[PDB]
């Protein structure tokens, strides 16, 4: 129905033809699933794997690597004639390393983006709507929508189709419609037509809008258009701009990255510096001009050995594969810093209602007015069997099912939860249970009073359906409710008026039935009902009934309790002004206490555990809540926040208690308390704001609208699966599982990634800085050249390439959650750990120019044998005092390159292994705890076989194959680099801060 808003609410009921209180026929939903089809969109689309390929190609590092295999490129089309084969080599090992990473990180993209879609289409979209099937509102799919029926919406849903609102039923309803027309604060909606049928959205102030959040209120309205039809359905399908950004740390990162960029930048202009007068050697031959092309191309290949090209790619990969992690445990990530900002978190305020319990709420005890006397008061307690939704309980009076009606007392209480109710009770036919619609708190009186079949209705033939919620039906049919004062939680109450229906109750007057918490509620009371009678409140009576408040509150069953009472005489119908929610409480004023119900709300398994493990990674767990104090902390006990018997007099404030600190010391009362009770969605927000002013990674769990703010300001908000779309919506990671366990498995994880990415650094910068100082020390003793370019680039494969890549895949340390949060303030890499980077650096470049003179020296059987004549190389073809007489052309000998070469792989393929943890050992820490790591230094040692022995190879390297003998020296030289960083190892653990 395109302009639906311009119609009135009478034409658009008559367009699809469709009772406003009734709905559409079963045979007319047929009808439109035929013609309008199902209310859904094709799937979008999703990210191309050509373009997920071409992300790889993107960052600054690896771009480099770009131009210089295009340089590489387009030098060798000025390589003479003898020695063509080595240079078109040069770059495809340039080139190769780029696609190795490419590979895994597009791999490892789509896993995450297959375990994320199958989790978010795993559970279906339900909406609210009036059908003629059921004669209470019923829960269906919200695919199966068509244009027609009546959708019902409350605070907190989530709109799902383009709904023309029919009616209001509360005083305000406030849609929170960003997403769409862009505006952030809450927009107000009517039922009056907009007569522009060219109108903008955000002129549709009668109109509902998919994908949207209602921010309060509950309205009634039929749909107007579903599907792709829909007004957020038609920028769907085209306009496709992600959300997409680089976390913080990933900035962190790129910016080390440029860093690197510049420095290394530096000393390879440092090399072809240092090497200018080589450029007229007779080792090239060439003139002055072609000798500085080699030094500038030893300066290009020493900056790709350099560069770290696994750095932009691993933290993607290291990134991607916590998202899959979460997936997988039922966790929708909904922004990418979600697990790397858990693993800094310090403190986990949560909300307690529907986040730290299950929700499943049930009434079990329920007490009125016995007997007054003058200071005498007794009560008529009762208790209720049955822990879920269903109908079916009894009332116990001392052990023995009573009938409700024969208490006056409950038939007024009944009527209470009933009448003041914007929730219901829906049967599902599916899974055989009775689900609620709404609150659960409402829901759970809703079952009350079909338990408490006050009037006696035959209710055993009827089918599962229609027992949900006949007993409620027929109090409804004895009152008309005029209109709702919505549940507001600075007055902490719920009001609804309403008249005689014309027939029994004609002769008494209007009423006004309110539910709230007991504090409020019974401090506006100034009469008890004693049964059908009623006599002023006093303090006894008013002292008693508090004091069974306390009982079920703090109990072992920890009662969230709710007080019921009405107006006996309310004010004039136009005495009352519905446009600020503030007078509202003067309207539930001169209240006459009925009774009180006591729900049981039993703490989710997980959540004892999980603060304990908080607890040892050195996290607090604050509870904030709108509930009462006394319950707060009861269930505080219960889930280990607080000890059993501890005093917690200093430890735990009311809202109320908070306020009248003073500001500095509200502050310090957040980072003491650890529970926070009868609170405002205000607090919750002020609560986190302070702990952040202490510069605190600080996280928000939540359920409810009221925790959104709380949510929002926190460094990550967490939403329960099973709460609102609002909540979802102010939220970085969604709980569809409403596991609790789960966030603490996400704090672990973003310290893995953490980790993960330290020992990336310590790795490839350690052996780097070792092919640097390996490069500048032949020069600076007199050596001859130990590397040649191509060389110096098939180092980099091998070794910068996989075994690198791999360590992002590292378990985690054995106390990675037995200690304290890392600080903000913590630099990336620490002073120690730049002069552990140096230690291994020095050794293996060292280690590499004494292997090359080795095979000069101390060699027996390898062919020459010298003595300090390494210095003065270039000194035999005109003067040669102390030469024996050999060759003069046996300094430029491919042997003692490849010794070099095969130490330098191999002395890092050992430092990968140390890379498996910071500070732990190796034996505590065993090399095949990384099966990645060793399969991917295998397969560079494997590869590195190959271009010795495989014929064509050695020859195209420049390399010579080595003596069973050579190789154990190789091995006596690089294996002990494990030793080093073992000691290095030993002394931050033991003699410093393990
Ligand atoms: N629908 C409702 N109608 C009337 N009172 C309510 C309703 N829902 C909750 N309350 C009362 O208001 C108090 C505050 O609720 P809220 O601030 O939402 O957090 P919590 O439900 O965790 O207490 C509750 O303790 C409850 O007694
Ligand atoms: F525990 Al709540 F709103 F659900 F404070
Ligand atoms: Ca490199
Ligand atoms: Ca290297
Ligand atoms: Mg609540
Ligand atoms: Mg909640």
């Amino acid at each position: 129905m395109e302009a639906a808003h311009s119609k009135s609410t009478e034409e658009c009921l008559a367009y699809f033809g469709v009772s406003e209180t009734t709905g559409l026929t079963p045979d007319q939903v047929k009808r439109h699933l035929e013609k309008y089809g199902h209310n859904e969109l094709p799937a979008e689309e999703g990210k191309s794997l050509w373009e997920l390929v071409i992300e790889q190609f993107e960052d600054l590092l690896v771009r480099i690597l770009l131009l210089a295999a295009c340089i590489s490129f387009v030098l060798a089309w000025f390589e003479e004639g003898e020695e063509t084969i080595t240079a078109f080599v040069e770059p495809f090992v340039i080139l190769l390393i780029l696609i190795a990473n490419a590979i895994v990180g597009v791999w490892q993209e789509r896993n995450a983006e297959n375990a994320i879609e199958a989790l978010k289409e795993y559970e279906p979209e339900m909406g609210k709507v009036y059908r003629a099937d059921r004669k209470s509102v019923q829960r269906i799919k919200a695919r199966d929508i068509v244009p027609g029926d009546i959708v019902e919406v409350a605070v907190g849903d989530k709109v799902p189709a383009d709904i023309r609102i029919l009616s209001i039923k509360s005083t305000t309803l406030r849609v929170d419609q960003s997403i769409l027309t862009g505006e952030s604060v809450s927009v107000i909606k009517h039922t009056e037509p907009v007569p522009d049928p060219r109108a903008v959205n955000q002129d549709k102030k009668n109109m509902l809008f998919s994908g949207t959040n209602i921010a309060a209120g509950k309205a009634l309205g039929i749909v107007a258009t579903t599907g792709v039809s829909t007004e957020i359905g038609k920028i769907r399908d085209q306009m496709a701009a992600t959300e997409q950004d680089k976390t913080p740390l990933q900035q962190k990162l790129d910016e080390f990255g440029e860093q690197l960029s510049k420095v290394i930048s530096l000393i390879c202009v440092a090399v072809w510096l240092i090497n200018i007068g080589h450029f007229n050697d007779p080792v090239h031959g060439g003139s002055w001009i072609r000798g500085a092309i080699y030094y500038f191309k030893i300066a290009v290949a020493l900056a790709v050995a350099a560069i770290p090209e696994g750095l932009p790619a691993v933290i993607t990969t290291c990134l991607a594969l916590g998202t899959r992690r979460m997936a997988k445990k039922n966790a929708i990530v909904r922004s990418l810093p979600s697990v790397e900002t858990l693993g800094c978190t310090s403190v986990i305020c949560s909300d307690k209602t529907g986040t730290l319990t299950t929700n499943q709420m049930s009434v079990c005890k329920m007490f009125i007015i016995d007997k007054v006397d003058g200071d005498f008061c007794s009560l008529n307690e009762f208790s209720i069997t049955g822990s879920t939704y269903a109908p079916e309980g009894e009332v116990l009076k001392n052990d023995k099912p009573i009938r409700s009606g024969q208490f006056d007392g409950l038939v007024e209480l009944a009527t209470i939860c009933a009448l003041c109710n914007d929730s219901s009770l829906d049967f599902n036919e599916t899974k055989g249970v009775y689900e609620k619609v709404g609150e659960a708190t409402e829901t759970a009186l809703t079952t009350l009073v079909e338990k408490m079949n006050v009037f006696n209705t035959e209710v055993r033939n009827l089918s599962k359906v229609e027992r949900a919620n006949a007993c409620n039906s027929v109090i409804r049919q004895l009152m008309k409710k005029e209109f709702t004062l919505e549940f507001s939680r600075d007055r902490k109450s719920m009001s609804v008026y309403c008249s005689p229906a014309k027939s029994s109750r004609a002769a008494v007057g209007n009423k006004m039935f309110v539910k709230g918490a007991p504090e409020g509620v019974i401090d506006r009371c100034n009469y008890v009902r004693v049964g059908t009678t009623r006599v002023p409140m006093t303090g006894p009576v008013k002292e008693k009934i508090l004091s069974v408040i306390k009982e079920w509150g703090t109990g072992r069953d920890t009662l969230r309790c709710l007080a019921l009472a009405t107006r006996d005489t309310p004010p004039k119908r136009e005495e009352m002004v519905l446009d600020d929610s503030s007078r509202f409480m003067e309207y539930e004023t001169d209240l006459t206490f009925v009774g009180v119900v006591g729900m049981l709300d039993p703490p989710r398994k997980e959540v004892m555990g999980s603060i304990q493990l908080c607890r040892d990674a050195g996290i607090r767990v604050i509870m904030i809540t709108g509930d009462n104090k006394g319950t707060a902390i009861a269930i505080c006990r219960r889930i280990g926040i607080f000890g059993e018997n501890e005093e917690v007099a200093d430890r735990a404030y009311t809202g109320r208690e908070f306020d009248d600190l003073p500001l500095a010391e509200q502050r310090e009362a957040c980072r003491r308390a650890c529970c926070f009770a009868r609170v405002e969605p205000s607090h919750k927000s002020k609560i986190v704001e302070y702990l952040q002013s202490y510069d605190e990674i600080t996280a928000m769990t939540g359920d409810g609208v009221n925790d959104a703010p709380a949510l929002k300001k926190a460094e990550i908000g967490i939403a329960m699966g099973s709460g609102t779309a609002v909540a979802k919506t102010a939220s970085e990671m969604v709980l569809a599982d409403d596991n609790f366990s789960t966030i603490v498995a996400a704090v672990e994880e973003g310290r893995a990634i953490y980790n993960n990415m330290k020992q990336f650094i310590r790795y490839l910068i350690s052996s780097n800085v070792g092919e640097v100082v390996c490069i500048f020390l032949t020069a600076a003793l007199g050596l001859p050249e130990a590397l040649i370019p191509v060389q110096l680039l098939w180092v980099n494969l091998v070794t910068d390439g996989l075994p690198a890549t791999a360590l992002g895949f590292n378990p985690p340390d054995l106390d990675i959650m037995d200690r304290p949060p890392r600080s903000p303030k913590e630099p990336l890499i620490s002073g120690w750990l730049f002069f552990r980077y140096m230690a291994i650096g020095g050794y293996v470049g060292a280690a590499t120019v004494g292997a090359a003179a080795w095979w000069f020296m101390y060699a027996e059987d390898g062919p020459g044998v010298t003595y300090h004549q390494l210095t003065h190389f270039m000194q035999c073809t005109e003067d040669h005092p102390h030469f024996e007489g050999l060759d003069c052309e046996i300094f430029e000998a491919p042997e003692p390159m490849t010794m070099a070469l095969s130490v330098l792989v191999t002395i890092e393929m050992c430092n990968a292994l140390n890379s498996l943890s910071e500070n732990q050992s190796l034996m505590r820490m065993p090399p095949w705890v990384n099966i990645w790591l060793l399969g991917s230094i295998c397969l560079s040692m494997s590869l590195h076989f190959l271009i010795l022995y495989v014929d064509p190879l050695p020859m195209i390297f420049k390399l010579k194959a080595l003596d069973l003998t050579q190789w154990l020296m190789v091995l006596k030289i690089s294996l002990p680099v494990i030793g080093l960083d073992e000691i290095l190892k030993f002394i931050a653990r033991n003699y410093l801060e393990g």
